[PDB]
Parts: structure tokens; C-alpha cells; sequence
């Protein structure tokens, strides 16, 4: 489509459609601004369309060029108004489809706009870039891309996009390993698969909205729900509930750790309860003499270790907030 | 659609459709009985089909809403046989559409129905009130709906449903009751989006599907895993699980502190493990002389403070269920 307008209505759009080995797109909505009047195209219904194989884009949804057009844009919303990669065209964007490309499956701009079902797979290059920004999108899945690994990304985003469930990762992907997405600046939610934390890059990453956590072990003999900050490392937990095994497995006694990494090895602090079914609690102590630097809450003390005197003594930190050192452990 | 019944068979339907501006909904099957016979219509299919900008619901797929709340209902079922909003209507309902409702962009009743693939985004109204009991809605996404706060949430159930997946939260959210879930009666797993447990009012939220899980934080310096209870207070805390980094970030050593909730001020009493490096867990104690309603626990010891002797003490309770108080550490 070229210069087309739906209007109020919407009227006009491809509802059905298959398109194989294009040299270009298969369907496609025209970009910037040809000659000195707009090819842009606003309020088009797009359900049920295919392009496979393409050897550029096979979705352009777009309606602006990498390369700013001429100011305050002719027939549309200036450049003013909405900056480059920002304009509404109010497209309906339903179940797509790509199999195999070597250029990218996925691709548009604008802003408002409202995405949902898109599906890519089995690419040579990319799945899926985007140029988006401010705009909104649901249920992407992205499988196997980049096979023979042309380029890093598998999705990207450059938006401040809201984005809920994403699915990821074929037999085989990524670049052999450098981010299935890079998005630093938009939020993304709803990311789950055989995606790898260090193949993760997002802004903001939660999912706060799930109910009492039970962690099922399949192919595991631990059980674990981890916690990790990846700006601490992405491949570095910072603190995890871990249950192992006391004895060979259908014994019936395990022992839960509250954990806390030191040093860069996790499980280097644990606080265990029935360690090797022994019914107590293995409590951890400063191997050295501890530190007023090393307490800061009041009513708590910290065992300490003092190799000079063979005994164990604790700083303790009272609830006037002042230090006593005191003799916990003494035959 | 005015008495229709496609039979065993399911004949009748709107497949294939776009509709645009209708002044009631854009696909209805019609509401109870209206006219001398019956309007109520079962057993029609309904995929592919788009409804843009609908004053009220997009797809209307009730048959028993307002209609004879009396004993009788004409050409139907009695409300004796079947309550109110309650039929076996056995409409076929997968992959719809709703985008632009001023109202409400999805309703329906009935009894027996099974649901999927609705996604209703971009509507200035809810996007669903549900007005069945014991139907299945999987794969639901709604997402940028109640902008306008016309309504007090995103998404409403009346009855008791079952929601596999949900899909919440989108660049705007609700602050019309800022509850971005409300259906109080509904059961409701895997919600999906950074949606507090605050904004979620059902009636029982749980997971029992994920196996061994990696919580990821981005734009954060700490990693929550928070345990709540909501007959307990809906914005407090039972206890929660905190990572947080030790000094600045890319350290690899985080403290994971064990937090518990008192005096109804979160994180009052804590047990910090690796607390500021030093590689041993703080253990907290009364501020006071320790109760012996206090401890119930066999083989377990509650340290107390005492501050006359600057010592402390700890009140042990035997194995022999027998409580003694022996002096813990010595000054």
C-alpha cells in the first residue's frame, strides 16, 4: 500500500495471505517520505498474512526510514511533533508468521501502536529488530534465530516499550551466546524458556504478580529458587534457597540453606538446618575477629572465632546500640 | 444472531470478520429473551474476528444476563434448573480480537465454556468483565485497559473461573481503585507482569506448575523474593527473602538477609547472613527477659538480653520438654 488511509473506519488491509521469496518484503507498508509527498499508510487490518523467506524484512509495519525525512513530514504529524521512529499509523497487527529468513522476520516504528502474535522462527539472520518507540506489544516468540549466526541479537528493542511474554530459544541459538535481547531501555516482562540470565539485557525485569512459589526438580537433585542482581554478575546469584540432599536420594531428609555469596563462590556462607540429618542448625562464624564494622543491628550478636585464646566469642551489639564483647563458647 | 442453534454440529458463526462502530456490539449473540420467543443463541463459532472501536463489548457471547431473573425462562432451561449467567451455550471461542472499546471490550455468561486466545488491549473501558461461573480463560492478555477509569479495574470476574495465565500491566495501569485485578471470587494462576500482590484481589493465588527458578533483577540493586499474606495486611509483608550487594556493584558478594515482620513494621527482626563481609550470621535475641510462651519448640534454644548483667542468656527448652535457663555467654 502506498499513500492509503483507512480513515475512521480502517477500511482496506490483507486479511489471508502467503508470500514466498521475495527480494524485498512480502507485505509491506512504505517508509519515509518518496519524493515530496508521503508513501506513509495509516489504520490497515494485518491477520493471518505470511511472508516466508525473504532476503530483507518480511514485515515492514513501519513508516519511517533509519535516515530523518524532510521537516514537519507532508500529509502526516510532524517530525516536531513525534520524533524520528515515532508516529501513529493505528495498525491492527494479528498472527504472522516467518520461516528461514536471512534478513530480518520482524520489523516497524511508530508509536501507539498496538502489537500482538507475532511469531519468526528458523531465521539465518535475524528474528526481529525494531525501531519502535513508546509502543506496545504482547506474545512474541522468537525460536531458533540466527542459526548461522549473522547477527548477535535474536530481538532488539530501542523503545521504552511495554512488552508482556516472550518465548525464546530453538534447538540452537543465539550467536553462540551474546544476548537473545538487547533492549537496555525498554521494560520487558514475561521473559521465560531455555533463555539464559546472561543472554538477558532489559531495564527493568519482574514478574511480582505470581502466587506461593513451588520449584519442581526434573533432571536436578537439588532444588533451588535462585536470587540474582545482574549488576552484582549475570553470572553470579546473589543469594538462593538451596535444598540438597543428605544421603542418596529417597532418604527423606535434606537440608535447607539460606545462603549468601562471598567472594564470588556461592554457598560460601550458609546457614544450614539438618546437616547430614543431624536435627540443628550449622551456624557460620567470622573466621577472624570480628569487626564493629561487621554488625550494624542492634539486638543481634556475631560469633566470631578468635584462633589466639582456642575459644568462640560474640561481638554482640545490644538493643542500647552499643558494643560488649562477650565469651559464647568456652570448655 | 436471533435463535440460533447450530446443534451438535456448531453451525453458524462469524469467521473471517471485521466489524466497525455498532451501537450495540460488533458480533452479539443477543442477551436472554427478547421478543415474544427466545433470543438466546447457542453452539455458533466465533475465531478470527476482529472488533475495532465497539461502544460496549466487542464480542458478546452471553445469553443470560439481564433477562428473567423469574422462575421461568421462555425457550430455555429454568433459573431453578440452572442459576442466573449459568448455561451449557458450548460457543466455539479461540482466537479473538478487541481493540478500541469506550466500555467494556469482552463479556460473556455461561456454564461449561471453555475459552482461549482473547487478547483485548488499546480499550478506554475494562477490557473483560466476566460474568461466568465455572468457565476456563487461558491465555488472556489484557493489557492498556481502563484508561479512562471508567471502571474500577483491567479485568473483573464476578464468579469463581479458572485462569490459566493472565497478562497485566501495560504502560499505563489503573488508579481508579488502583487494583489492576479485581475479581475477588476467581481463581487466578500465573499472573504475568510487575503487577503488585497489592493490586491483585482473587481468591486463591498459588503456583504449583514452575520447576527450579532463577529470579532476575535489572535497573535494581536488589533482589526480592517476599513472602505476603493479604489477611494479614494486603501492603505488609509476612517475611521476605533480600540480596542485597555488599559496598558497590560487580563485588560478587551480596548478604542475604532473612527478614520477618513485627510491631507491624516490615523487617524489624532479621537474621543477616555474610552481613558487610564477614562470613557469619547474625543471630537476633529479646531485648528483654524471654517468655516461655515465647518458645514451645523442643531442642531448641531463644537467646534473651539481660541488661543489668550485660550478659547474655538464653532460655533453652530441653528435648525432655523441660525448660532450664542457662547463662549463654559470659561478660
Amino acid at each position: 500500500f502506498l499513500r492509503n488511509n483507512g480513515g475512521f473506519e480502517r477500511d482496506g488491509g490483507v486479511i489471508g495471505f502467503t508470500s514466498y521469496r521475495a527480494g524485498e518484503s512480502g507485505v509491506k507498508t512504505w517508509q519515509g517520505t518518496v519524493g515530496s509527498t508521503t508513501s506513509r499508510n495509516y489504520n490497515l487490518q494485518f491477520r493471518d498474512s505470511v511472508v516466508i523467506y525473504p532476503v530483507w524484512d518480511g514485515f515492514d509495519l513501519g513508516a519511517d526510514t533509519d535516515m530523518n525525512p524532510e521537516l514537519d513530514r507532508p500529509g502526516d504529524y510532524p517530525i516536531t511533533q513525534y520524533p524520528l521512529h515515532q508516529l501513529p499509523l493505528n495498525h491492527l497487527i494479528d498472527n504472522l508468521l516467518v520461516r528461514g529468513a536471512l534478513g530480518v522476520g520482524f520489523g516497524m516504528d511508530g508509536k501507539g501502536m498496538y502489537v500482538s502474535n507475532i511469531t519468526v522462527e528458523d531465521c539465518a539472520g535475524s528474528g526481529a529488530y525494531l525501531l519502535t518507540h513508546e509502543s506496545v506489544f504482547t506474545n512474541i516468540a522468537i525460536i531458533d534465530t540466527n542459526t548461522k549466526d549473522f547477527q548477535a541479537n535474536q530481538i532488539y528493542i530501542s523503545g521504552a516499550c511495554r512488552v508482556n511474554g516472550l518465548r525464546l530459544i530453538g534447538i540452537r541459538s543465539t550467536d553462540g551466546q551474546g544476548l537473545t535481547i538487547d533492549a537496555p531501555n525498554s521494560t520487558v516482562s514475561g521473559i521465560t524458556g531455555m533463555v539464559d540470565p546472561s543472554r538477558i539485557n532489559v531495564a527493568n525485569l519482574a514478574e511480582e504478580g505470581l502466587g506461593n512459589i513451588r520449584a519442581n526438580s526434573f533432571g536436578y537433585d537439588s532444588a533451588a529458587i535462585k536470587l540474582r542482581i545482574h549488576k552484582l554478575s549475570k553470572t553470579l546469584d546473589s543469594g538462593a534457597l538451596y535444598s540438597h540432599i543428605n544421603g542418596g536420594a529417597g532418604s527423606g531428609s535434606a537440608y535447607t540453606q539460606l545462603t549468601a555469596i562471598s567472594g564470588s563462590t556461592p554457598d560460601a556462607v550458609s546457614l544450614k538446618v539438618n546437616h547430614k540429618d543431624c536435627r540443628g542448625a550449622e551456624i557460620p562464624f567470622v573466621p577472624d575477629i570480628a569487626s564493629d564494622d561487621f554488625i550494624k543491628d542492634s539486638s543481634c550478636f556475631l560469633p566470631y572465632w578468635e584462633n589466639n585464646s582456642t575459644s568462640l566469642k560474640a561481638l554482640v551489639k545490644k538493643p542500647n546500640g552499643e558494643l560488649v564483647r562477650l565469651t559464647l563458647a568456652t570448655l
